[PDB]
């Protein structure tokens, strides 16, 4: 496509990634021949690599997020054959001596085809998550589903549960509103700038004001006495999170830092030696493959 | 870069300084009124004939003796008597400074007080501009203090590039007081202030947005594009009304945008100028841009 007279930058990119990427040549050669170099990014195709990856995480004194991976959700029957891989999850981190977290993305869960089918199925994981005291994350995909997330978010909450926390994203203009309408559930957020491709009209298309935006709603959400995780691998921004909570006398348990597996290991180590909680957020399963694909196709 | 170190270079020079009071009348009075109070009461009218409004700057020699505070205080009471009946809003800036804030705390407040005491019956507001950081501590001790003795017509200035800020915004919250925010002019150390433009500019609108949310007056002393789309966005999204906020420029700095901002029906003011020490503050103005 084109933008603006010229051609559209950012799809020819993502175009030639995926094209690329779906040869069965390259991909052929990189399960073969790039294996060390997934295993950064990626804990392995298994629940058992996973959980040894965490362990390999806290021995270096960062926690883990396990994130498990499948094919996109198309029907009820692969919703539920999902909710089944994140159940085998929560029970295998139900003895573990360390903080026991998970993140799921509610279109796993059926959402696109039933909003009461991803309510019931995700309450399901509640049940067994809470009691063993394992959090569950629910990720924020793109705008438009962003109403029925904070819906389900609100509902679970009502109904008890407190063993569940929203991300919220710095990159959409509405989000200020989101963050001050949830503050009576004082929620614990996980606040990123945001991955997905959305319109000027939804989101800030200036990375200064995106990056801004990141800042004044951590610390809004700082001030308001939330529990919050920067996830955010920018150095300027942890910079200053860690000037501001250091003048305003943040106690370190009210806030932590989180990255992507693999990605800046040296500082989730520095950080984890300063005494910040950090996290490494941990993909693993069967369809490592085109999700790296994506994340290439990205920036 | 270079084109700021030979304007400031070429300025000092007398013959530069004859040529611009004789040739470059038309430069000057973009950017100052004029030497005298008549010159800037009708800058003040032209201005509001084009739906800006107007905030008086006396300008003079750097105050540095009691003497001095008191003659500088006495221009800026002749300024306060001239205001009074006219029919457009009234808004004087002033530099505690020249008010001999380095001579005694207790002078300035003494002579402010008396200026505040002869502004507030004729409708005339009074900003305490915010000089560098070392001044900040006393600035708002004498803002509070004035505060509490019951003046309200007497607003304070924050600026975005100093870590304490927000702290300092938070504490005056009790006070509700009536704020002009800028990104701040002066050299500060990495110790202090923000080196970085991007962390300015965030923290610009980072404390804007809490003091909307806050429910505070707040006039937006900046030129910069970027915040002002971004703050006539956030305004609008969250239904801030246009009474409780405005846009203030220097005069003679972006005329058209601060024209535009106020057909659009906000509240525009420019920071108007005058006196005899003119000269150096249009230096200023040059070398900037
Ligand atoms: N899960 C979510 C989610 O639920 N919703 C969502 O929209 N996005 C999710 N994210 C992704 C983030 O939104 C975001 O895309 C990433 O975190 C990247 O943004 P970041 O790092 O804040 O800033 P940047 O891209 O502008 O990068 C600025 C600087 O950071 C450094 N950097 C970034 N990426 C790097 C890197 N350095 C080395 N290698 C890599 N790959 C650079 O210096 C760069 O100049 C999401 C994120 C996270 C962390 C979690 C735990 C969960 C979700
Ligand atoms: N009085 C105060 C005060 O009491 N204390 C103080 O420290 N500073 C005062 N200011 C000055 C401001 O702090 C500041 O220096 C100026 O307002 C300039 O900052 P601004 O305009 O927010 O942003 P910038 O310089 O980074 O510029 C960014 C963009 O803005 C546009 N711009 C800026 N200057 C321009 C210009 N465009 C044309 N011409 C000029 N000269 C550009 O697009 C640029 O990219 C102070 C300011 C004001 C307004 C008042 C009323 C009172 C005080």
């Amino acid at each position: 496509l084109y933008f603006q007279g010229h051609m559209n930058l950012d799809l020819a990119y993502r175009s030639f990634v995926l094209g690329v990427a779906g040869h069965p040549q390259v991909e052929r050669l990189i399960k073969h021949r790039a294996k060390g170099l997934v295993r950064r990014y990626v804990a392995g195709e298994t629940l058992e690599e996973a959980l040894k990856a965490a362990e390999a995480l806290e021995r270096e004194g960062v926690h883990a997020i396990l994130d498990l991976l499948g094919e996109m959700v198309r029907t009820e029957e692969e919703a539920r054959a999902f909710q089944r891989g994140l159940l085998e999850l929560v029970w295998a981190l139900a003895g573990k001596p360390w903080p026991k977290y998970i993140s799921l993305k509610l279109t796993q869960l059926g959402l696109d085809l039933s909003e009461d089918l991803a309510l019931a199925l995700l309450r399901e994981v509640l049940r067994e998550a809470e009691p063993r005291g394992v959090f569950v994350r629910l990720d924020m995909e793109d705008s438009p589903r962003v109403e029925a997330t904070l819906r389900l978010y609100r509902a679970l909450r009502e109904e008890g549960f407190s063993q569940v926390g929203i991300v919220l994203q710095s990159y959409l203009y509405r989000t200020e509103k989101d963050l001050l309408d949830l503050l009576p559930y004082r929620p614990n957020l996980r606040l990123v700038k945001g991955a997905y491709r959305e319109p000027k009209e939804v989101a800030f298309p200036d990375k200064r004001l995106i990056d801004a935006e990141y800042l004044h709603l951590g610390k809004l959400a700082l001030k308001e006495g939330l529990y919050v995780a920067f996830a955010t691998h920018d150095p300027r921004i942890i910079a200053e999170l860690k000037r501001y909570t250091e003048a305003m006398g943040i106690p370190r348990s009210r806030f932590e830092f989180q990255f992507l597996y693999g990605v800046r290991p040296e500082e989730q180590r520095r950080l984890a030696r300063e005494g910040y909680t950090v996290r490494a957020y941990v993909p693993y399963g069967r369809d490592w493959y085109p999700y790296l694909t994506r994340r290439i196709a990205e920036r």
